[PDB]
């Protein structure tokens, strides 16, 4: 069995699926983060290919170093992210050619289902509540919400207030009869951060998510000393010396690595037995497509320390088998089918992807603003 | 193009100018910090002319350079500041000579604009309010105040209390809308710190600045450890290693280094790369003259991670350009005219420095005060 | 305002990518990415920055340098500062020509007067690389690069630190202390072999020894250091100034070798160098082998009082790209600084051109056991 | 009470200043600030200090020291530090001339009856070294500091650590442990030439290596100790106790040197020895070249039990402004607690000021490639 062809195909969204072909005629499918850099992305799995044609898929752990140490510099954002989206397909085929789920091939169940949350938008505050009791009479009760309750930055004692008045709404909506958690994209000022934190905590938030830009982890730790709140943090992360020094310092509660930009499968299974050594809960951070999304689902039935998954609902798009990802009281059922257990519509993703089309925020000041999302 | 003549000019308030003349007609000034050790400085400056006359001004490094090391140990308070005045002056010259402002020399804008806060005196606490509620008009909303009610220590409950009610009063008049800083110049006992940062916490000032005069860092460390409010500093600081350890032992969110005292332009851009690598905001300290003002907007227009300018506002009267330090919404523009974008008024500078005019502040039990500012 | 008008990119034959930025006004600037081993991704990584840089004044090279590394996606890495380094190598040559001044008169001015040069010499066996070496002493040089190890391969056995030792031996003995050399070993010593092998060097007195194993922890320098005379260096697999920062904090390292081609170029390497002044390290650039790249090591050595030497490949192939050659030569060892505005490189654009038509395109060395090693420079 | 009337500045030949303060009850102390370098600027230190002296009571010395340090300005420094150290020894001076007493009776008594000193010797071959030390040895002598570099530069080669060792190694072979020796290396070796070169040295064992290299981090002198059995000497760049502690804290520091006429004189360096006896180090101040400051350093000598060495310069040039020259007279390499009130100086003021008449006014060295060495006591 040998690897014949790589294509990757860009998808009408902020998307980019890849699609590993064999000689067996047995076809993987993986889904690399490409926000911002999709061409570069897409260079990366190309050039990482010459290591794949004619290689036999079953030594995952064999192409997955050679990919990550063997012909360059070990990988950052890019290169991570392209041997992620190769990892997770080589672990569709193998699970092809077995005839079973990845999560079996990884030493079977430790759950039976899997929580999930939920991402909520809205403009006014009382948009998010609309949606969130929408979803919560669909079954759901954790949600993830934006902190920012405007476009920028939190520099002011106004734009703290702001932001807590719209939570505070939120929540007397509720009460502790749902839980949310709160992401404000590293968009705090360092000398808000404690104080917004603070502010916050009458409201009790499940997590806050990059309340800053850290470049050094003692800062999460002390930005934990400071609060009961939980944070979270790892969706920027992509060495496991990234995810260790985090760890070791301490202060963060949820340990949050993506799928798509970690190295995978193969590596993200690693990181979660890391995170085990800690007091820490994971969270795998998924908000992408439904190749993804599968492969972070792989990850949390395996590991035990696995207690919420994020996901996006749209990403029903482009895979046949909708029903093994529906949702019953918030939670999620082990994939069905051989390998991630995605049946992709191969046609539907070769005709969408004829038609291929991320913006500069700055502040007042005219200087750059960090990168965060829509 | 070589230096010819370094002259130094004592000026009527607190302030000294230098002037470096070069064989070309090119001319430029720098502002040394002299509170209170005028002769000496004065001095300093003078004998390290030596290793300035009949030298290239355009090789600032290496003059720098022999400045600092070459003919004696290295610089504290004294030389520090001498080295300052002679490195704003030669940055001055090679804009001039090149026909571009410092910031263009030093990779360009890294902004369009620059957020300023003034520092504002009464008092009464209803003067400063209206000198707050004068300037807000002006479209100033960041202002900087001092902590002490009155002049001396603050060493009981009921001093701090007084100075308590003062901040709440001054609050209460603005709400979140406008921001302010307390400046306690280290005049409080090591007793009441902790104390008196606690009872501020409801009318959450932007920072507080030097609570106390810290002989270690980790007294910083300590007492941000204890607060959701930013503690500020930088002002006493000459060395990097002052403010590498200062920054390594956190604790302080804002750092301010003086231009005027720290080196200069070469260094102060050094220390501004060095905070970055800490999670730690930029606010340059300046309210001197107009010379060391400039100098502050050339690192605030090449560094990211400056966020707010001191200005103290005369420093209009020895300047003939006073239109390119004129502020709208609280923010200047960068300076415009070559070198360090200041006409100097060498005549009125020339006329007033052949008129040349601090006490000793004490305890009630007869000890010596340390040194603080009117 | 002055405005950037074109990227554009150039492969060329010893796998160097040239990158050349055009303006409104006339005035071009060139940079250098390394690219080697992944030509294409950096290429592209390239081609999608310039989309922050068309239209927009190149005089912002702050804005600009910001722009490309935090504002459009995740920091940092190999490919992205690469594509930064070179951008940043030509915004810069810009603003010097614009100016009609060399780059390091816009940072502060010269800090020397010459810099001390050192060169990397080959060869199989001993006997070639002590020839190499008198041929390039008689030309004035005393300080040399060399290979720690006589092939490729990974050093863990006894043995092979002995052969290892005995090729250094034997090169020491033709010269004693009259020469200095540093020994790179591109991290292709086990962990458990390398406090043996560098104990074992120490008689024969290496400068340096560059690269022993590949540091997951930064601590790991630092126990090494513990153990020995001699002089760890590294530097060439650090992107950020804060990967640079935290090695720096761990200590163990005494010369720091920033790449100007892969850590974001002059903008972030001067900042790299002031940091390196707060402890007690030398700096000495890893400069890579193309002449535009070496133009910006030479701007960075001439600010920072704390370069100390500077590696470059001369042989014969570097100053083919580059009419003024004279500017580049050397004397004892030593290089003048740049003298034309800008990275002080004329770039023969038009042989630039020629030879990208004829340029075509990754080397995986595997153990015994038939699991990948991992990549060294050798390559 | 007794008031302070005028302080008067002299500057001498051999780059000294003397230092006079009166006192209107005719009652005269003095000090002695260091100021090779920056002589017009200590002299402007001490006359703007002054303000803070004039009609203010002699007697109050730590309300005036605290005065001087903390109340008008920032804190510390160079500069400041040796102005205040030539108030802080003349106003002692005062009170000892006042009370009838030599200054360490004020400060508790003898805690010993003589003190061990070491004297520089000089030469450009280690042949002169020979002859200078075994002149001093047939006068009682067998403790030396001695420069561990041959001439003026910077130890960057093997080449230069050889020639070092070599003459520390031919010094060593006319007396073997017959004598002890110190090496001065000015903080002029390269920190990758630093672990080398101490390790090079052990054989030939001296009783301490002096400012090896300028210690940017308190922890380079803690690594540099780590690696040797050698003590490391250090203290003569520290104006601050809190500098002190910071490098005492760190450790690695064997042998503590505070400068009497640098770290803010009797006052701050009895402090700053009863400091370093919490630590497991030896005290040997620093002492400058001037008879005032000499003496004190005996009566701190004379205070504190944790010290053990003083280094003194003497001829024949020292003992020139001094009428009572046998009070400072060495017996086996001892001297003698000072026998006057006061600092136990008698100064020959007429002379004082005829050589002060006469006395007129910065040495800057470069390394090979034009950049400054960093400033040295060669000077
Ligand atoms: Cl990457
Ligand atoms: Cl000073
Ligand atoms: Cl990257
Ligand atoms: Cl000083
Ligand atoms: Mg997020
Ligand atoms: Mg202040
Ligand atoms: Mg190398
Ligand atoms: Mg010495």
């Amino acid at each position: 069995v040998k690897i014949t062809r790589l294509t990757t195909y860009r998808l009408p969204p902020r998307w980019m699926f890849l699609k590993v072909e064999t000689d067996e005629g047995v076809t993987g499918w993986g889904e690399p983060v490409i926000e911002g850099r999709a061409r570069t992305v897409e260079a990366a799995v190309h050039e990482l290919s010459d290591y794949l044609i004619g290689q036999d898929p079953s030594r995952i752990n064999d192409l997955w170093q050679t990919m990550y140490r063997a012909g360059f510099y070990r990988g950052g954002p890019i290169l991570m992210s392209a041997i992620a989206g190769i990892d997770q397909a080589l672990w569709d085929i193998k699970g092809k050619v077995l005839g079973v789920p990845v999560y079996e091939l990884l030493g079977g169940l430790v759950r039976d289902k899997m929580r999930t949350y939920s991402w909520v938008g809205g403009d006014r505050p009382a948009d998010v509540i609309a949606g969130m009791k929408a979803l919560q009479a669909g079954g759901f009760d954790h949600f993830k919400l934006n902190g920012c309750e405007e476009m920028g930055i939190i520099d002011t004692s106004r734009a703290v207030d702001a932001a807590v008045a719209r939570v505070a709404e939120i929540r007397s909506a509720f009460g502790n009869t749902v839980e949310f958690g709160l992401d404000f994209h590293g968009r705090v000022s360092a000398p808000m951060a404690k104080v917004l934190i603070k502010e916050l905590e009458p409201y009790r938030p499940l997590f806050i998510e990059e309340p800053v830009l850290a470049e050094q982890a003692e800062t999460y730790a002390r930005l934990a000393a400071h609060t009961h709140l939980p944070i979270a943090a790892g969706e920027r992360m992509f060495s496991r010396f990234d995810f260790k020094r985090v760890l070791e310092a301490g202060g963060v509660s949820i340990l949050q690595p993506d799928l798509s930009h970690a190295g995978g499968i193969t590596e993200c299974v690693k990181i979660a037995a890391m995170a085990e050594a800690y007091d820490v809960a994971l969270a795998p951070h998924c908000p992408l497509g439904p190749i993804a999304l599968a492969a972070c689902l792989h990850v949390d039935f395996v590991s035990w320390n696995a207690t919420l998954q994020e996901q996006s609902m749209e990403l029903l798009d482009y895979v046949r088998n909708k029903a093994d990802f529906a949702l019953e009281g918030g939670y999620i059922r082990p994939p069905r089918l051989p390998g991630l257990g995605v049946d992709i519509d191969e046609a539907l993703v070769i005709e969408r992807s004829k038609e291929a089309p991320n913006p500069v925020w700055r502040h007042a000041d005219g200087s750059v603003a960090e990168w965060a999302e829509n």
